[PDB]
């Protein structure tokens, strides 16, 4: 509360850990589903029914140009690109058990550079 705070957690390297967990999603071989955004002209039902689209080019975009203001901003974005592959594909699909093992993937990373 006022002049009462908890210890200061170091965030200072919290920007250059976040990027190079995007660079691994990035590179991993099931990312090529979440790459670059859904193309909305051409995917009948995308826009109307996925309300916040995300895609990892994008939060690599808002990331280099300071536009995540911390930490768990850029998790909810990475999650959302997960919950949006959830929403629209089946499960048994190439896309839908991609979107599985990268969900996967991340929380790890995640739990283990920051938990
Ligand atoms: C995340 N992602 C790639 C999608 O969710 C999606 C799913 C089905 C598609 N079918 C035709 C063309 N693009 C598509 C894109």
């Amino acid at each position: 509360s006022m002049s009462v705070k908890k210890p200061k957690r170091d965030d200072s390297k919290d920007l250059a850990l976040c990027s190079m967990i995007l660079t691994e999603m990035e590179t991993h071989e099931d990312a090529w589903p979440f790459l670059l955004p859904v193309n909305l002209k051409l995917v009948p039902g995308y826009k109307k029914v996925i309300k916040k689209p995300m895609d990892f080019s994008t939060i690599r975009e808002k990331l280099s140009s300071g536009q995540y203001p911390n930490l768990e901003t850029f998790a909810l974005d990475v999650r959302l690109v997960f919950d949006n592959c959830e929403t629209f594909n089946e499960d048994d699909s190439d896309i839908g058990r991609a979107g599985h093992n990268m969900r996967k993937y991340f929380e790890k990373k995640w739990t283990d550079t920051f938990k």
